C-alpha cells in the first residue's frame, strides 16, 4: 500500500454551472466514491477503511494505492491564485509530508504553469512526487478529460518515485518548472518547449530516468514561505516608451522578468537603456527571457539586453523565471552579487546551461 | 516580365560582424550581382538592362522576374523598429505603387510579426503582394537560411497575385497579421497558429486560394499614416497588483492589449477591476487577447474579462491586436462606441468571427 | 432519444489475460452496466427499460443516447480478421439498419484501418454514422484509453449525422478509408496522412462539415457481399527478384496493390517488367501505391510504374487501395477496362484527384 | 584544410529532363565550379589547386573544406539500386579511406534509407563521417532543396567527427540506419521515428550523447559478404498460407516479416505451419512492425514468436533487412549465433529494453 494526499484547490476539473458560467464546485470525495475507477468498494469494506480514504482498484503490477481527499475552501478559479495561495499548498504538503508517499494537486489550468514553477522552488530537497493536474472540461460533464487526467496523476504519484513537482495532462508528465500553456481549448493544453516530458503513458509507461532528478536522502525538506512578493513580468513591445518602463520599475518592485524579442534583444534607444540602468542603481534585479516559446536567450547582437543587474534567463520559461526570481530574492541576507549567481544556476531543473 | 521592388530595411539577413556582434550591413545589390541564383548575367547583357536592376534566372513556368534593390538608410536591427519605421515602409510602397507588380521587404526577425501586422493595416485596399522575409543567419555566412528565404519571397511576389501583406520563411507563406515568432534559433521561426499558411513551396507550389483575399480593383490604395502611437501591450501575471496596473494605464495611453490567462480570464479581485473601470471612464479602450499561442478568447468563467470598453480579441495574435488598435484609434472623428465596433470586425483577415 | 447499436467484435479493448497473454474477453454488457459513465441506472428504472439496453447519462446539449450491445461470437483479435468477417459486420448493420440511428463497432487495432476501409466500400449509400473504435489497453485494466474511446464513439454516433465509416481514437474522428496505423504503443495510434480529421473533440466539438459527405436520402443502402477475395498486397524492396514476383502473381490472384518507392517508382530491370506484363495478360489488375506515409503517386521518372493494367493509386492508403480493389473486382459483369476506370475514381472519399492549377 | 570525397551516384539532385521525364544527368563538377557557395575561385587560383578539386568558401573559425567530385557512371535513379550498388559505394570509400577525412554520397531519395542502412553495416569500425544526401528537386531547377542539402552535407562531413553513416536532409542529420521516407513530395521527406544526431539553425546542435565513439585501435573492415537472398514480406489481412509458402521457398535464407501493430499476425494454423516449415529448412525471420513509430513486443496470443523468429524491436524495416543481410553473410556461424547477433544493437539501429 502507498498513500497519497489529493489536494483539491479548484479549477475547471471540479466546476459547476451557475448563472450560465462555470464556478468552483464542492463535494469531490462524494462524487469519487460513486466511481469504480476511483474507488474500490469491495476492498474498502474488506479492510474496513476510514470513510475519508479512497482506494484505487488494483493496477497491473506494483502496490495498491490509497488516497485521502483534502478539499481546500474556498475553492478557486486559478486566475485568482497568487504566491500566497501556492505557499498555503506548500504548507499543506509540509505538515503532512511524513504521513504520505506522494501528492496530487487539482488545480485550474489558467495559472497551473506558474503554480507548478512556484511549488518547484518552495519545496527544496523534495523527495516525493507532487503532481499537478487539471482539466479543460469539468469531471461532472460526461465527455471530459478530467477522469483520465486525475487517475493518471494518482497512478503516477502512487507508483513511481519522481521527486519533482510535475504536471500531468493528456497522457504526459512534464517537469513543472518547464511547462507553459499553449492552447486555451484543446486537451493538449500544455507543452514543455525546451525539455522532454519526464514520462509518457500508452500501452506501457515510458519514463525518462536520465532526466528525473535524484532523491537527496541526506537533506531534509525545507519549505520556503519566504518568497519575494514584489516581482513582476514585463513584456516588451515595439516602441515601448522609456516613460512607461520607468513607471513600471518604480519602488517597491525588487525584481522583474523582461520578456524580450527573439534571442534576447530589445530596443537600444538610450532613454530606455537609461531607465534600466537607473533601476539597477536602485538595486532591482532583472532577468532576460525570450518572448519566444522555444529556444534560448543568447548574446550576439548589438541589441542584446545585458549589463548591470541583468541575468540571462537562457531557456527558462517565464513562469520559471518569475518563480526563481521570487525564490532567490526571498532568501535572507545575501549580497546582490550572490543573488545574481544563484539566478544563473540550475536550481530545480528549470534551466539548461551551455 | 514582372518587376518587383526589394526594400532592404535591415535585419540579420544582411548583417555583418563588428566588435564581435552582428550589426546591420550595407551593400546588398553589390553582393546579389555576384550570385547566379539572384542575378542572371547572360540575360542582363542580352537585354542591356539598367545597372540598378537585377534579373532572376528563368523558373519552371510563368514570366521572368526582374527587381530593383532599395536599400534604406540607416539600416536597422528590427528590435529598434517602431510604428514610425513601418509607416516609412508603407510610404515607400505608396510612392512606387504604380511602377512595380509586387514588393519584398527584408526585415529583422525580432519584430517581423509586428511589422507585418502593422503594414497589413496601413495598406488599405492593397492590390499587390508585399512579402516580408528575413533570416536567422546572415546571407554572407556560408551556411544560412537567407538565400532560400529571399529567393522564395521574390518568386512568390513575382509569380502570384496575393494582395496581402505576407511573411515568407522556410518554404511557407503566412498571412502577415496571423503570424507570431515561436522559435528564437530554428529556421522554422514563425508559426500561424489560428490559420493555415497561404502557400507552401515544394516540388510544386500549393496556394490556399479559398483563403487569399480578393483584389478590390475599384477601390484605390489608401495608406494610413494616422496610426495611434499611444497604445501598449500588458501581459498579466499572477498577483499583478492594482497599483501597477494603475500606473501602466495612466494618461496619455489611449489603448491597451491585455494578454490574459487561458480562454481570456484574469483576477477578479476588486481593486484591479476598479482600475480597469477607472481607465474605461477616462476613455481608454482595452482588447482582451489570450497569452496562449493557439485558440480563442471566449466567455464562460466568472473570471472572464468583459465589460465597459473591453473588446474580445477572439483568436487574434497580440501583434495583430496591437496594430488593429493603433489603426482604429488613429481614425479621425469617431465615437468610442464606434471604435469598439470596428475592433470587433475582421478588417484584414486577422480575426475569425464565431458562428 | 437516439438509439445506437454497439457491435463488439473483439480487440484489446475487451481482452483479458490468460497464460500471460491477452485474448478476447466476453461479457461486455455485464461490465458496462456497472459503470456510471456508461449506464444511468436512475434513468433506466425511471423508464423501466429493457435489460439488454443501456443509457448514457445526459450530455451538455442535444438528445439522450441509448444503446444495445451485440456481442459477436467468437470474439477475435483483429489480426485474425478477413474479408469474410467484415462482410458479417456489414450484414449485421444491414439487418438492423432501420431500428438504429447509428453504429459503433469495437474492433482490434491491428487491422482496424483495413476493416474501416472495407466497410466503407461494402456500405454503399450509407446514411448513418458507423464509428469504429478500439484501444491499446483493455477496458478492465485500470489505466486505459478504452473508456474514453468507447464513450467518444457512442457520443459521436449518437449526436451527429456523419454518414461515413469513421474511426474514433484519442479525441479525433477520422475518415475510415483515410486512416493508417502509425504507432504500435501510443494512444495516438492512428493518423490520417492525406486528409484532415473529420472531427476533433475538446472543450467543444469541431466538425469539418466541408469534408463530411452528403446524405443521399433518395438512394437505398446497398450492401456488397460480392467482394473479391483473391486480392493481395506486395511491398517492393530493393533488388526484389523477378522470380519472386512471378510466384506472388500466380493464379488465382485477380488483383494486387504494389507498394512502390517514393512518388510511385520501381526497378526498371526487364525481367521484372516482363512479369508484370505477363500478369496483365492473364487479366490481373495492379494498383500502384506509395510506400510513403504522406503524399501521392505521380508520373515524372523513367522508373514510374505505369502501363498495361496498372492504375495509379494517387494518395490512397494501401488499406483503401486493397479494399477498393476488392470492391471493384467483385462487381458483376464489367469489362476489365471499366474496372480500371472505377479504380481511378473517388468512390468513398478515399482518393484525391490531382489539381489542374 | 580537411578534404572530402563527394560521390555522385545519381538521384533527382542531379537529374535533367528528357522525353518529358527526369533521368540522371552528368556534369556535376562543371556546374558546381560556377557556383560561389560551392567553389571559391579566388582561393583556388591563390593556391593553384588541381582542377578536379573544389573549395568551399570560409567560415570564421574552423578549418577550410576542399572536396573532390567522383561521378559514378552510369548514374542511377535510386529505384534501380541493389545490394551490389551499395557494395560498390562501400568499396569506393574503402579504396580512398586514407586520403580523405569524410565522405558525402549524393543519392536518390526513393531508396536512400535502404542504402544508408546497408552502408551502416558494410562499413564496420567506421571512423569518419559518411553523409548521404539527395533532393526532391534537381539542382538545375531554380527553386530547389538541393543546394542547401548538398552544402549542409559537405559542411557537416567537413567540420565534425561523427563516425557514422548519416542522412542529411532539410537542416537535419539523421542516423542513417534509423531513417525512413515518410513523404513523397515535401522537402521534409525523411523522419527518424531516435532523435536526429544534429540540427542546423542559427547554431549547430549535435546530440553528442547519441553519436557513436571512434574506435581508433580497430581497422575499417568492409563487408562485401552481404547475403543477397533476403526478402521483405508485408502481411495483409487474410494473406493465405499458400502464398507465404511460395514466398519462403529456397533459395531464400532470411526474411523480414512486417507484422501488425506490436508485432502480431494471424494465428491460423496453416500459416503458422508454413513459418515452422521454413524454420526447419533453416530460414531466419525477423519480426518488424508495419507501424512507423514504436516497438515490437510480446503480449498477445497473436504475437509472432518462436523457432527462428527474432524480434526486430524498434528497427526500421530498412535496417532489419540490412542487418539480416549482414549477419547471414558472416562466415561459419551457427544459426543460433546468427540469431543472437540479430538481437544485438550492432550499429545503433536498435534500442534494447
Ligand atoms: N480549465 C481551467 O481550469 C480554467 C479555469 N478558469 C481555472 O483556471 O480555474
Ligand atoms: N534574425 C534577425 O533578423 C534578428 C535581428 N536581431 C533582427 O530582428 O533584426
Ligand atoms: N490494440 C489492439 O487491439 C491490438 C490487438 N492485437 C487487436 O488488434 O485485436
Ligand atoms: N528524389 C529522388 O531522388 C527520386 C528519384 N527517382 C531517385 O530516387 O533516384
Amino acid at each position: 500500500e502507498r498513500h497519497l494526499l489529493l489536494i483539491y484547490t479548484g479549477g475547471t476539473l471540479g466546476m459547476q454551472s451557475k448563472g450560465g458560467v462555470l464556478v468552483p464546485g464542492p463535494g469531490l470525495v462524494t462524487l469519487l466514491r460513486t466511481l469504480p475507477m476511483f474507488h474500490d468498494k469491495e476492498f474498502a469494506q474488506a479492510q474496513g477503511l476510514p470513510d475519508h480514504a479512497l482506494a484505487l482498484p488494483p493496477a497491473s503490477h506494483g502496490p495498491r494505492v490509497l488516497y485521502t481527499v483534502l478539499e481546500c475552501q474556498p475553492l478557486l478559479d486559478s486566475s485568482d491564485m497568487t504566491i500566497d495561495d501556492w505557499i498555503r499548498i506548500a504548507k499543506i504538503i509540509e505538515r503532512h509530508y511524513e504521513q504520505y508517499q506522494g501528492f496530487v494537486v487539482i488545480h485550474g489550468a489558467d495559472t497551473m504553469a506558474s503554480g507548478a514553477s512556484m511549488l518547484s522552488f518552495m519545496l527544496e530537497n523534495l523527495h516525493k512526487p507532487v503532481i499537478l493536474t487539471g482539466a479543460q472540461v469539468p469531471i461532472r460533464v460526461l465527455w471530459n478529460d478530467a477522469r483520465e487526467n486525475l487517475l493518471g496523476a494518482l497512478l503516477v504519484a502512487g507508483q513511481y518515485i519522481i521527486p519533482e513537482v510535475c504536471l500531468f495532462m493528456n497522457s504526459q508528465l512534464f517537469r513543472g518548472n518547464r511547462v507553459t500553456k499553449v492552447d486555451s481549448q484543446k486537451f493538449e493544453a500544455f507543452c514543455s518547449p525546451n525539455l522532454s516530458p519526464l514520462a509518457t503513458v500508452g500501452a506501457d509507461v515510458t519514463i525518462a530516468w536520465d532526466l528525473v532528478r535524484k532523491v537527496k536522502w541526506k537533506d531534509p525538506l525545507v519549505v520556503h514561505s519566504n518568497m519575494e512578493h514584489d516581482v513582476a513580468l514585463l513584456r516588451l513591445y515595439p516602441g515601448i516608451p522609456a516613460s512607461l518602463v520607468r513607471a513600471f520599475l518604480q519602488p517597491p518592485l525588487k525584481g522583474v522578468v523582461l520578456e524580450t524579442f527573439g534571442s534576447g534583444n530589445g530596443p537600444s534607444k538610450p532613454d530606455l537603456l537609461q531607465e534600466l540602468r537607473a533601476a539597477a542603481q536602485r538595486g532591482l534585479i532583472m532577468v532576460n527571457c525570450s518572448q519566444c516559446l522555444r529556444g534560448s536567450v543568447t548574446p550576439g547582437y548589438a541589441t542584446s539586453l545585458a549589463g548591470a543587474n541583468i541575468v540571462s534567463g537562457l531557456d527558462m520559461t517565464s513562469e520559471a523565471a518569475l518563480a526563481k526570481l521570487s525564490y532567490v530574492l526571498g532568501l535572507p541576507e545575501l549580497s546582490l552579487e550572490r543573488r545574481q549567481e544563484l539566478l544563473a544556476k540550475d536550481l530545480r531543473g528549470e534551466m539548461t546551461l551551455p
